[PDB]
């Protein structure tokens, strides 16, 4: 049968959950999931990044903070497609991986948070017509999804009528961009992704944290503070630069090691 | 909701009105263009390459002749589509590109933006069916034409195909036609047909582009007297380019290095 | 008109007829086929490799073992849709390449047919091995592709693939992974029917399972040969035997003939 | 006049004084500094390269800890034969760049530290044989160089009676290497580079923090614990990665930004 | 015995002599002499480029205006000692690339190859040190001259330094002056000196190169009437170019792959 | 103190001794030894490349065929320098690598590494000087011989020279001839020479490297009967290999991508 022409752009947030896991983790990734993935997808994936995360914010702990990195795909076709279930050659994976992620405790874990958007952002916000001569940017991506009998049109109502509203008014704040995840590829727990851009570190505090106190807490709340949602299963985000040179299909050459 | 698999190929004709503007397009294309446009399309844009264009011919001028170079795109889906309006970073564009190209005089007439989507292969193959790489250096002047407002498109797409194709088929000059209609319906182009037209050197071009083609009876629609019969840069554009470029940019690019 | 997605993985099997032929094949293929082949389809193919085979092992002959590569191409539009016909510059292709891989004989006074087999990207059957890794050890990749000859009952052929020679390749503790996929046939006309890979240590595992063990089954009325395949070398079977990697990806790692010193 | 074959590794050691400075930082380092660079030394430097630091570990300030990077060269000439001063485009470097890194200050500035040694160890302390199969590592590169007044032969001699012992015996430290700066090239006021790894950020703390208390402050301590030395002017250092994506002479294919 | 390290650049002014070659020339460059010179001095050269020439300006002929390319090698080993004269396989090289470049007529007194060595640093910075790339796109006129027979190299020096240099130094269209003596040594090179000299654009080369340059007393040896002096193709080469080219070879080639 | 430049160009002959360990050899190099490699020396070797042989042809054996591949390093520096002992990180080396390629018994006897160091340049050009790519393409016979303890190395070399080579002289399927002798200051390698021999094929070799070396008297020192005379995989190794290898290994590796 037919295969969908099916472009699409996705994230996974990747944590570190202890710093003692950071060799281990990292290595993993750029050693032996690189290679693997390259080898199953290179003909239907047009790019294949790594967005290294800046080190975690003050409270950046309650947005469900990536401390290794954003892994970013770009498909043409349906990863979720049962045919594309089988593989000659099957992902390397050990076990502890799992727990270097914080999927499992070493011995609740936090879900594999893998959410599937348009290539083109749905939403332009804030600060249409930036260009990279504008100056660096403090890239804040986070992903939410709204808790179990949330109706899903309030939370929606909430994020642009409540919240956004917040981030168009910080001079701090240069550009919020924002797509609905795809829901039906992966059945991802998460609604939308937002980028909210920022100057820096303390402009995103400044706004995520100081301003946001504003906001009235939800009934659905199940943290007391924004962004309301339990972090790691929630809400996940992470902050990157606008370059990565983990440009994985044009970039890699082999795990060269350091002399 | 779904986005349709579109396979083309498009042409821009990048022209630059004076040499003393030479150094400066060129830098903008090179060292701030190439990084913004992979930046935007790298995941849909499966080839993105400049084809610099040989020297202006004797009376290229007349056939809208792009003195910078062609850029070309291979996508896989409709630049045009309004969805792909929404960018994270929008390219860094100094208005003074537009007087370097002429979309702008310099503080009588500007010439618009040329930009023909067409499909990824030729449509009709007119001459030169099987000739290899092997068989010698090409000089291939790729043109694009769009008859004028009121023209009917039947007559003069009758007109192309039955008098001035049949000179180009005969001159010994011509190794090659290939022509194309331009995809009327993407962007609103213009042009017509993209027609690509190969001879040895330019002074082959001009034996037969000049010279054979004043054979031809001037069109009632013509806006020159001569051959092309269109107004340059306008109704028609052009460029003479070589087989291979080095700047075949998703694959060679590395930064703007300087030389030392 | 529209141009239809259609993703899919090609295979070519690239035979050598005499070792005196390979310098000159091989040159063809990387100095000129190459290039050509880039420059018709590098905006539509995402993928452009070679395989070389393994060298020959006994008995290869009988299974249209091909002596110099496996050639793949993963496509995103159909290669066969006639509008894909024109191209600005065609590949330098003498009939010489014919010769050198068995598809015409070498000096006026039967050739060899070219066997190029489409199909999905994916495989669609995982018959043994599934979640194999890298880290499992370094394969030796048996690829077969098999056509049942004329007259025989395509569904019937299927049925003792799939239920007489399987279970063979199952019961092989040499064997290690056993991936199929039916050729889409409609895209070219091909003869072939299935590209089968099975997966050995070694050569040693390869001819204890495909020769010895294949011994047990029954020669069908069919057959073309006396032993398994049973299927006329090159006509209806083709193989090789390929390692898990190349060098040569074609569309990322080629820089032009530079030749040695 | 002849130009002498003087193959070299040099180390500079980036740091990065505030967070807020890191997106403006890393943006020059990557958008402007490298083709700059690459412009300069393409045909007499065979490896450009940059290690993103490790997170600062914790008591990583007394270590004059390095918050953007290491920055490494394999030159073929010195840099510093007065005849490569021509250059016909010189790089672009605005001040705030010495103030990001801290040359300027917000007390006194920190010095560019610019460290040349020879291409290979010259000592190899523990760990020998150690493959890339044993393990990721936590690789702490230090330089280290003795204050004014001290005699080189009695720091040396500190250094090795009382501080690399202390290193070999740990099971936490898996490698020691050394190698003396040279001196003679570029008047760095830096006498040693020793690079010394461990599992992770805990087993450094534990032999770099812990172990040392055992140490006597000497005479010549410009703090009171290990390394007993100014930090940043006459200590710096990283914890860094095996491998780095930033293989600059291979890899960088101009500022490519995220969508 | 030992091989010298001898660290240099070099720099080859590669004309083309008439439009009609320029397909031909430019298809052996890129298809056939990229990979047979790659082949030879990989391992030994740690950059070969190639700047291609911006269009001859007005009266550009009398500067021996290479109407190709500069062509510029680092080389590790000076590739003059005879013991690199061995090679498995030797270039591909058809005589009628010395008729595209000039070297030998067609069927014009021939030109000679001018290959120059230099070190890999210029020797005298006379203008404009400390220039950025960010201070704007520069027009580079490289330039290589060699005194007549007979011209005693001393007072060709103090001529060239004393009263050529200060005229490029006056003018505020020149923004950079750069120098280094040619290693002669190495090849029998006839040129002396090789000169980089910036401007702004084509008309600001011109209004120094040419007018400017009137005020000189014409040498008791001159071999024109205007500056240079020297004749052009022999005594006198040069091209202008652009800060940054694509094809910097060994980074950037990935074969002949041709127009589609 | 000061490291001496000594360019180099170093051959390794790579055998495979059984067909069952290609798959296992094979990995190791490319998944495995590869990187470890330009981790350790990508600073100070400007290329490292490996040439897959040919099959073995009829009687191969005895000339020391390597099985697997040459390995071919150019070295800016001396790698037996006692300084580049120490290496931050040790490559990855399992014993069973040494089964692979026959440097010890499974369980008839090993066969030495040998890894000969040559200047980059051939020294010798015996036949076929101005050969170019475009003559076609080669069957190329690497070939590294030593002379058997006791044997005078002049004597050897006389007859290397003297009689072997007027043989590969005389007969038109032999294309090309070169030699060097072995830095044998370097590492110890047993080896004296390093010869390679063109021919058009596997058919073309054996009539001259066995016919016609019939011919040859058999020399007191012979170590077996026939051409070369001399104890295979200890006293001669060899690999007829390709012009072009695929694995430029600084340029072309991007990491072990397996096959879907
Ligand atoms: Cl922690
Ligand atoms: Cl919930
Ligand atoms: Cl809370
Ligand atoms: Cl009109
Ligand atoms: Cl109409
Ligand atoms: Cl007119
Ligand atoms: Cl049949
Ligand atoms: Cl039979
Ligand atoms: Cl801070
Ligand atoms: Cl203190
Ligand atoms: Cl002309
Ligand atoms: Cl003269
Ligand atoms: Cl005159
Ligand atoms: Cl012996
Ligand atoms: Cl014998």
């Amino acid at each position: 049968a037919d295969f969908k022409f099916e472009p699409m752009r996705s994230l996974i947030y990747v944590d570190c959950v202890s710093e003692d896991y950071r060799p281990k983790l990292q290595r993993w990734i750029y050693k032996v999931h690189i290679p693997d993935s390259i080898s199953q997808f290179e003909p239907y994936v047009t790019k294949y990044a790594f967005y290294p995360s800046f080190p975690i914010p003050p409270q950046g702990d309650r947005f469900g903070y990536a401390r290794m990195q954003l892994t970013e795909h770009h498909w043409l076709v349906s990863d979720l497609d049962p045919r594309l279930e089988i593989k000659a050659i099957a992902e390397t994976f050990p076990m502890d991986v799992l727990v270097w992620q914080g999927q499992i405790p070493a011995a609740e874990g936090n879900p594999f948070i893998f959410a599937f958007l348009p290539m083109w952002w749905e939403k332009d916000l804030k600060g249409k017509g930036r260009t990279i001569e504008d100056g660096a940017n403090y890239r804040f991506n986070m992903t939410i999804g709204f808790p179990e009998g949330v109706d899903k049109a309030e939370g929606e109502k909430w994020l642009f009528e409540k919240v956004v509203p917040i981030l168009q008014a910080a001079p701090e704040c240069t550009r919020v961009l924002a797509s609905a995840v795809k829901k039906d590829i992966n059945g991802c727990v998460m609604d939308w992704v937002l980028e909210i851009w920022f100057e820096n570190q303390s402009g995103w505090y400044k706004v995520m944290v100081d301003d946001m106190k504003a906001l009235e807490k939800p009934s659905w709340a199940q943290q007391d503070a924004f962004p309301f949602l339990k972090p790691y299963h929630n809400v996940c985000s992470a902050a990157v630069a606008d370059y990565t040179p983990s440009n994985n299909l044009a970039n890699y050459r082999g795990y060269i090691t350091m002399r």
